[PDB]
């Protein structure tokens, strides 16, 4: 158990419930993670419609515990130890100078597959920012995730900085905080400040009709030897 439920290719769902400035959402997902290779393939669809944000604005929320770990950092992984009961994942997103996505999670099994369910609600964006005037490219950066322990709620936190291009070349900065909490009451284990490295790939099925998003990520776990 633990890291013992990622060996192979486990199944992966996504759903989504989201409010921002009152456009109501949909967005439900589904693919598959392989943590052995830190390897990631899900596709989402706007169940509701079209989306009212940028698909970008929504990678980081739509499940960290398929990184890949090399293996005397293993005792480390909070993520996997915490399965299958789960761990709750809350964050503050906060647009440079615009509005603030607020995400509760919980990513757990139901069975063989790791489910992710989130609640976004998004408060005070600005009409034709680069959220609500879909300013923002069709890709993604790379980013590294600075894991720090949270021994009082039994956790982790984390900051870092997603930074979104935008149409004209600027780079629209959404300032990440985040919270994990286990949802079982045993203990788990705790990072000795490490951080996660990601990339991402955005693209499109071409057989899709639908509003989507066909997303590959790499993620991996690594000591910080220095700043
Ligand atoms: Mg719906
Ligand atoms: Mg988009
Ligand atoms: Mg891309
Ligand atoms: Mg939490």
């Amino acid at each position: 158990k633990g890291e013992e439920l990622f060996t192979g290719v486990v199944p992966i769902l996504v759903e989504l419930d989201g409010d921002v400035n009152g456009h109501k959402f949909s967005v439900r997902g589904e693919g598959e993670g392989d943590a052995t290779n830190g390897k990631l393939t899900l596709k989402f669809i706007c169940t509701t419609g079209k989306l009212p944000v940028p698909w970008p604005t929504l990678v980081t929320t739509l499940v960290q515990c398929f990184s890949r770990f090399p293996d005397h950092m293993k005792r480390h992984d909070f993520f996997k130890s915490a399965m299958p009961e789960g761990y709750v994942q809350e964050r503050t997103i906060s647009f440079k100078d615009d509005g603030t996505y607020k995400t509760r999670a919980e990513v757990k099994f139901e069975g063989d597959t790791l489910v992710n369910r989130i609640e976004l609600k998004g408060i005070d964006f600005k009409e034709d920012g680069n959220i609500l005037g879909h300013k923002l490219e069709y890709n993604f950066n790379s980013h590294n995730v600075y894991i720090t322990a949270d021994k009082q709620k039994n956790g982790i936190k984390a900051n870092f900085k997603i930074r979104h291009n935008v149409e004209d070349g600027s780079v629209q900065l959404a300032d990440h905080y985040q919270q994990n909490t286990p949802i079982g009451d045993g203990p788990v284990l705790l990072p000795d400040n490490h951080y996660l490295s990601t990339q991402s790939v955005l693209s499109k099925d071409p057989n899709e009709k639908r509003d989507h998003m066909v997303l590959l990520e790499f993620v991996t776990a690594a000591g910080i030897t220095h700043g």
